[PDB]
């Protein structure tokens, strides 16, 4: 499965590289023309980011599934860019996980994406 990501400061790239899958940088010409996760960060007050809903506006009938990098030193905001993201296109929330994420949030991606997917 194909992986959409967007990075301000390389913490989700960081991650991104870990997977080993498929994997495209969001930018505003970008149409995605298969099933894809979008795997985006947190922007202050749990929101997403601009050019994440940007691209969202255009592309979310392929979108099968969101994960969020965040910091959970924003309490019940940690992530929220991904509730935003499921409530509004109804898809899952494949995983939430602070920063460039641990060994463990990597391979809990993958299986979480094997299942959706
Ligand atoms: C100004 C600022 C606000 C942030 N707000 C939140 C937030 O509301 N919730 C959250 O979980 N993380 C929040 N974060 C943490 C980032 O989402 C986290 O550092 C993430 O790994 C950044 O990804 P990137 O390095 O790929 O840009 C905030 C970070 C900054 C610098
Ligand atoms: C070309 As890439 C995997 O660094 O976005
Ligand atoms: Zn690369
Ligand atoms: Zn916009
Ligand atoms: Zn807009
Ligand atoms: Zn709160």
């Amino acid at each position: 499965m194909l992986v959409a990501y967007d990075s301000m400061t390389g913490n989700v790239k960081r991650f991104i590289h870990k997977l080993n899958m498929p994997a495209v940088q969001i930018d505003e010409d970008l149409v995605i023309d298969e099933d894809f996760i979008l795997i985006t960060y947190t922007t202050g007050f749990g929101n997403v980011p601009e050019r994440v809903l940007d691209f969202l506006e255009r592309n979310n009938e392929k979108l099968k599934g969101v994960s969020a990098s965040g910091n959970r030193n924003w309490g019940d905001m940690f992530g929220a860019s991904a509730d935003k993201i499921s409530t509004k296109y109804e898809v899952p929330i494949v995983s939430k996980f602070e920063l460039s994420g641990t060994n463990n949030d990597v391979e809990y991606f993958k299986e979480r994406v094997r299942e959706i997917a």
